[PDB]
């Protein structure tokens, strides 16, 4: 007989209709369950008719894999889910936040702090563009991306992931979404799914909803507002991602006047699928569903329960599918949890699987292979690197000649400091590793590199990580580049109350600046505690985390490039001072959001 699902020619929605139709218990839940690739086997994918998989933060192949060796895992992942009786293909998904950053050679863009400084949308929806083609470049289909949390205090350890504390820039920003997955048709619905076809991945707007609004930025926790201030600061872009077709969306471990978002019927099905009229997937976060709990699991049939009745389509398991899949399938039997709810579940992850084209292109393109760091994509990336940097300082006082830009041409420089030298430092979190990583970790440019390849012949480059002020002294340089900040972090690790740099940091900038004139390049996920690190410098930079391409930092400061950045985030006086945001009765600001300085290319 004619399969009507297999029928590449049919409407999307005749198409989930008629494959759902078909579908027994086992394979319904089986889709909206989604597993780490370091559990899956063929015979459980296959067994348990497994709907998706992701890599968790560094859950890679192989240290160094190749474009390749991530296809053959995919591919291989995908081929056991193509025998089952139905061949409904999986989809996997992956944190390509700042590039493909969990794999070697990728391309690494800066961290979204510093593409909210550069004020450009365009070039935001460009790295969506390379970015999505570094993913299918190792098989993958699914980047969870856009974060357009809107981080209200810098204290959380994600607020790098956080475009602007100003909606309407993180809302700008959402070009993301176009970006990877590709423009939407002139006829477009808001709330539907889209990806272009087989070079465009489905993206994620994340995380639903308020995870930036947690009392004291601390990671997971509780988002204390009222209802018009959750709907006019955290909820803003969601309404933005839906205008841009962005296939899923992902549910914050946060609370919401206490109430678990993991949880929350309200928000998931009222707003988000009721009103924003929301037609793609939503998934939980990983073991997010667990966490609704205090301890977290301990109660995992109540999980499975609030969750799926809450409206969430697709479970991050990510390893005990077992246990999900035997008390999901309990709840249904028993009636606590009804077909119509599973059966929409499904619906909606049908409906992006079908429309972003998985079922006619369910492998890897191996043509597509060489898109993995193509040089063009970190030329893109050293552009956004550059256009984020913001100019803090540039000279001490205002009778000062100014120190940026630098001359390419002098008999010889310092390069100082524990971030000049350092990859890792410089990408920070979700690099290679989940919390980054330090040293030589991929392929790129470090700042010490950047500057030995921009300066004349004729100019010494000399470096030091940690040099004493009589070294400087005594060393002839015409002028030094120093670079500190915070070490790499995600998440929980990154929430901090202090933020104040690792040392030695501020020493090394006061013993190089001591000596001789100096330009400070600060790297940072956020504001931090300036006021020392000013008072020493010639000239400031907040570089944020500018990724791979150390030359966007060099082309400023060597002029070939004037500073155009404007800082996202307000930047405080101090901790004490926090929360602090613009708009604030009590505003009082060591730099208002908006700030820079700039300078003219010479
Ligand atoms: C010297 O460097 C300054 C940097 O501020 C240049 O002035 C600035 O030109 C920018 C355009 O390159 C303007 O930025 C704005 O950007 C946003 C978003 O990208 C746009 O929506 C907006 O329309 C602007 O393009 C900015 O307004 C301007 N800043 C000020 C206050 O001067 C300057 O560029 C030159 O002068 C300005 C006034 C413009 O006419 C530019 O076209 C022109 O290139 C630099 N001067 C030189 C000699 O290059
Ligand atoms: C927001 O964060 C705060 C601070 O971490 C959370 O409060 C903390 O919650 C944990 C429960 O997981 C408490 O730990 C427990 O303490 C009791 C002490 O008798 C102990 O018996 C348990 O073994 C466990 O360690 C912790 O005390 C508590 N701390 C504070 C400062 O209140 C809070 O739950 C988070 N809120 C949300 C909505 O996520
Ligand atoms: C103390 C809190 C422990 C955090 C452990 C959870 C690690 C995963 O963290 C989550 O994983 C997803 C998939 O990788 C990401 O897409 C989410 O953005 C991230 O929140
Ligand atoms: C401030 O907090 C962070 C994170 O807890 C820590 O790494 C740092 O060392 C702290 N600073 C000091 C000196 O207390």
């Amino acid at each position: 007989d004619y399969v009507l699902y297999k029928d590449a020619t049919k409407p999307v929605e005749d198409r989930v209709a008629d494959l759902l139709g078909r579908m027994t218990l086992a394979e319904k839940i089986g889709q909206m369950t989604q597993i780490e690739r370091l559990v899956a086997t063929p015979d459980v994918l296959r067994d348990n008719f497994i709907g998706s998989l992701l890599s968790g933060g560094g859950s890679v192949p192989r240290k160094g894999a190749t474009a390749k060796e991530w296809q053959d895992m995919v591919d291989g992942f995908q081929k056991a889910c193509m025998s089952t009786r139905l061949g409904i293909p999986m989809i996997y998904g992956i944190d390509a936040v700042h590039g493909q950053n969990n794999v070697y050679g990728a391309t690494i863009f800066p961290h979204n702090v510093g593409l909210g400084a550069t004020r450009d949308p365009y070039l935001v929806k460009r790295i969506g563009e390379a970015t999505a083609l570094e993913v299918r470049a190792t098989g993958i289909q699914y980047a969870f991306a856009p974060c357009i949390a809107v981080c209200r205090d810098p204290r959380w350890g994600r607020c790098y992931e956080s475009y602007s504390e100003d909606r309407r820039i993180v809302q700008s920003m959402t070009e993301l979404i176009p970006g990877l997955q590709g423009d939407v048709p002139k006829d477009f619905t808001s709330g539907m799914p889209f990806v272009a076809g087989k070079n465009k991945v489905a993206a994620c707007a994340k995380h639903f909803v308020g995870d930036g609004g947690t009392v004291d930025g601390i990671n997971e926790n509780n988002t204390i507002i009222n209802r018009e201030g959750l709907m006019n600061i955290h909820m803003p872009a969601y309404k933005n991602a839906m205008d841009k077709g962005v296939s899923t969306v992902m549910i914050s471990y946060s609370s919401w006047n206490g109430v678990k978002m993991h949880a929350n019927q309200d928000l998931v099905t009222g707003y988000l699928k009721d009103t924003l009229k929301f037609k793609g997937f939503v998934i939980s976060d990983w073991e997010g569903i667990d966490r609704i709990t205090t301890p977290a699991g301990s109660d995992y049939s109540y999980s499975v329960k609030a969750s799926i009745l809450a409206g969430l389509d697709m479970i991050m398991v990510p390893n005990k599918y077992q246990q999900f899949i035997s008390i999901l399938t309990g709840h249904v039997n028993g009636g606590v949890i009804p077909m119509s709810r599973i059966d929409d579940a499904v619906t909606r992850i049908l409906r992006v699987k079908f429309t972003m084209g998985l079922f006619e292109n369910p492998y890897a393109d191996p043509a597509m292979a060489e898109q993995l760091g193509k040089q063009e994509h970190r030329d893109l990336a050293r552009e956004a690197a550059r256009k984020s940097l913001v100019l803090l300082k540039n000279g001490k006082t205002s009778t000062d000649a100014p120190l940026l830009p630098l001359p390419k041409k002098a008999p010889k420089i310092l390069v100082a400091g524990s971030h000049a030298d350092n990859l890792g430092y410089q990408c920070g979190g979700w690099t290679i590793e989940w919390q980054g990583d330090t040293g030589r970790t991929t392929v790129g440019t470090t700042i010490l590199e950047a500057v030995k390849a921009a300066v004349d012949p004729s100019t010494v480059v000399v470096f030091a990580e940690n040099p004493d002020a009589e070294f400087v002294k005594s060393g002839g340089f015409s002028y030094a580049i120093v670079a500190v900040g915070e070490h790499p972090y995600t998440e929980t690790k990154g929430d901090n109350l202090n933020l104040t740099i690792p040392e030695p940091g501020l020493s090394t900038v006061q013993a190089v600046c001591g000596g001789v004139r100096c330009a400070t390049v600060l790297i940072s996920g956020r504001p931090v505690v300036v006021q020392p690190l000013l008072a020493a410098s010639d000239a400031l930079v907040a570089a944020w985390l500018p990724g791979s391409e150390g030359q966007g930092v060099t082309d400023a400061l060597f002029g070939d490039f004037g500073f155009t950045g404007r800082l996202p985030r307000t930047w405080f006086k101090s901790v004490d001072q926090l929360p602090m945001n613009v708009g604030d009765a009590h505003y009082d600001p060591l730099f208002r959001l908006g700030y820079g300085l700039t300078t003219n290319a010479t």
